[PDB]
């Protein structure tokens, strides 16, 4: 039945755990309402520091903008609209408002990242490009 019965793939940043979970799948909703305003739920009921906060934002925008960009088939590719809203959110944010990781998640939100235009390898180069930027 396995061939008959079939296209999602894994997301390997759920080793952080249930924090990341929660504000990544705030972070889905929230753009495709295209209402960044869950996203700032998550980020106050989340429980890590800071930087730990700023990274799970990099990589959850990572995960569903970024990944979402790298599909052939266009209509899935995030709408100018979600760019808007979450490219407007970053900017307001302040955890955020470091020139480097703003600059970074903007990157991601617009595709504008280099090394992001192998899957493995990108997700491995982008969780340390989020642990170098946040991490103090």
């Amino acid at each position: 039945d396995v061939v008959k019965q079939q296209p999602g793939q894994m997301d390997r940043y759920l080793v952080y755990g249930d924090e990341y979970k929660a504000l990544r799948d705030a972070v889905a909703k929230a753009v495709l309402e295209c209402k960044p305003l869950g996203i700032k739920t998550a980020l106050k009921a989340c429980k890590t520091p800071q930087s730990q906060q700023s990274a799970y934002f990099l990589l959850t925008l990572f995960r569903e903008v970024a990944i979402l960009y790298r599909s052939h088939n266009a209509s899935l590719h995030p709408t100018p609209e979600q760019c808007e809203a979450v490219s407007k959110f970053i900017g307001e944010c302040k955890i955020l408002s470091p020139p480097d990781i703003s600059r970074f998640a903007t990157s991601l939100v617009d595709n504008s990242v280099p090394l992001l235009r192998d899957g493995t390898v990108t997700e491995m180069a982008i969780h340390a490009a989020a642990v170098l930027l946040c991490g103090q």
